[PDB]
């Protein structure tokens, strides 16, 4: 449950992603395979990719860096009105990929990290705040799916 007010503060700090979606998803994507190597066994198109290096180079993996954001930025843009967007990503994540929602909480505070990384000092504490809960919101959504699933 988030305020109007921090609502407008994920959309803010959204701003910044949609200026660069590759940039922010292949940064996201590598500070979760690089931070949680099992991560990347999951991802039958990655897992070749040895070092950090290869992952920098590689086109699909910014590639699909630009399809995770977007859908994560169409859900953020719904404000928590989010069902019909979360559903099938949460029932694909929990049936075809398999993603434990650890790795939910490992990729979202990736994004963090990388907001700070890509935006020091323009990632203010009150936009922390509402990112991490838009994220939590979007994560226990998806936790609610993955329970009605029985999916661990
Ligand atoms: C912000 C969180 C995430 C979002 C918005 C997201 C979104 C997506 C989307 C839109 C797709 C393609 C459509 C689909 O298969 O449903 C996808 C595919 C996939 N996702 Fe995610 N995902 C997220 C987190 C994760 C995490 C943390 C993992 C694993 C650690 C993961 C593993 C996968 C895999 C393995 C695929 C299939 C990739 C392929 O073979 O093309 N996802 N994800």
């Amino acid at each position: 449950g988030l305020s109007d007010g921090e609502w407008q503060q994920v959309l803010n700090v959204w701003g910044k992603v949609e200026a660069d979606i590759a940039g922010h998803g292949q940064e996201v994507l590598i500070r979760l395979f690089t931070g949680h190597p099992e991560t990347l066994e999951k991802f039958d198109k990655f897992k070749h990719l040895k070092t950090e290096a290869e992952m920098k180079a590689s086109e699909d993996l910014k590639k699909h860096g630009t399809v995770v954001l977007t859908a994560l930025g169409g859900i953020l843009k719904k404000k928590g009105h989010h069902e019909a967007e979360l559903k099938p990503l949460a029932q694909s994540h929990a049936t075809k990929h398999k993603i434990p929602i650890k790795y939910l909480e490992f990729i979202s505070d990736a994004i963090i990290h990388v907001l700070h990384s890509k935006h020091p000092g323009d990632f203010g504490a009150d936009a922390q705040g509402a990112m991490t809960k838009a994220l939590e919101l979007f994560r226990n959504d998806i936790a609610a799916k993955y329970k009605e699933l029985g999916f661990q």
